């Protein structure tokens, strides 16, 4: 029977909407507030969550998500903590698809198979391994398959046929369409992905305005994902937890509204 | 019994100079030219090399290092090739220290022991694991010890004490600092804990930053992205690309005179 994303997309299409998926780092600014943040996103109309686990990368300091990683680490977030938090979100929201956007480091650290087992225990739907190409993805996918987890791949504009083949054969759930930006390349790739029979596309890069969401859907994507812009809201109101939440709800409502009509 | 870095710093100390260490991505812009680039850097007075292996991280924000990865990968650079190029540089330059700056991904991918064994075979002196904190570095430090490789760690200024005695204890070769020229202070504790000599690696792209690093008390400076930017801006003319790298490396090394 249908996985959570297959059902989401069919239900949304019947409602003539696309999907809005916000991204947050788990444990930012601390576990308890991160739990409130995740629930607030769901309650305000996020169609699924995309979630990152924190790790240190001092050479890459500066961008918003790295900023989140530092806060979560300062709060002593560990992967065990991240899985406990995901479990609680899953228990309270049994229908909401939950995807993880991981870097390989933490997935290898305690064994690949171990990681995906923990994913199944916590109720994760999908895992996107940000920094391993499709042609090296075999042990990730084998693990994902064993634990019923949908593998999510990135498909850049330049994607080769053998890359898109892999996406369609190995990937489930959705395809992460990274577009760093005239419209023809995006239109070309959406059409290509369908011809290869890949999972539905979410446009995922630099998406910060409601109009970008509406445009993604108009071009034919299934929805859009917003990284930085959700995390930025958390950073802007670090001093005031209550306003973090009301601003995250307001932003989420605006972005989800742009998925309609 | 001195590793390549100890023999280096002994020499540099006698010559009244600090260290200049450029960074490049192995195989950027293709393997043959990368081999010319590495030799050009050494010939032009680089005291050691810091070298990366390319991999794809399309979500990353960091255009210089990203473009280097993309270039090297489009030219079909693989880890096997990286080790072959390293071995050639080593044969031709028996004394020059060669440090790898790696992300964990590639080190785990075919096994940690395997990776450090290939470093040994290739004549690599040190490995810095960019994305694993000292207090999680046990399996890297063990494989490093097993195969005679020196582990290098980053000491961020935010870091405290036990993080910092761990860096001085576990680390060998040099210590990588992201402080800019707080820095007097952080260098003080490092030397107080017997850390390996400290190199400044944040935003070092002009000779005046190299002189400032040394004046500040550091043993030298690492230019983390500047050399890659010269590659990037002279892609259409390989011979010029090499002339610009020689000139830049010369001017950076000169700035190391105490």
């Amino acid at each position: 029977a249908m996985n959570r994303y297959q059902a989401l997309f069919q239900r949304l299409s019947a409602a003539q909407q696309g999907a809005f998926v916000p991204f947050v780092t788990i444990g930012d600014p601390n576990p308890e507030q991160s739990l409130a943040i995740m629930q607030t996103l769901i309650d305000a109309g996020a169609d699924a969550l995309e979630l990152g686990m924190p790790f240190s990368d001092p050479l890459a300091d500066g961008p918003t998500i790295q900023g989140a990683n530092l806060r979560a680490l300062a709060a002593k977030t560990t992967p065990d903590i991240c899985f406990e938090l995901i479990a609680q979100i899953r228990a309270r929201n049994p229908e909401t698809p939950i995807g993880l956007l991981m870097y390989a480091n933490l997935v290898y650290a305690r064994g690949i198979d171990d990681f995906y087992q923990r994913c199944q225990k916590a109720g994760v739907d999908s895992v996107l391994i940000a920094d391993v190409p499709t042609n090296e993805s075999q042990p990730f996918v084998a693990a994902a398959e064993k634990f019923g987890i949908q593998p999510i791949f990135i498909a850049p504009p330049t994607a080769s046929d053998e890359t898109l083949r892999a996406v369609a054969q190995l990937g489930k759930g959705y395809t992460y369409l990274l577009s760093r930006a005239a419209n023809m390349p995006v239109h070309a790739l959406l059409e290509r992905l369908q011809q290869f029979d890949a999972p539905p596309a979410l446009l995922g890069f630099g998406i910060s305005e409601p109009a970008q969401v509406k445009q993604a859907i108009e071009a034919g994507a299934a929805g859009a994902i917003s990284g930085s812009a959700v995390v930025k809201i958390i950073e802007t109101h670090l001093d005031n937890p209550a306003k973090q939440l009301t601003e995250l709800a307001n932003f989420t409502q605006a972005m989800k509204k742009a998925t309609k009509i």
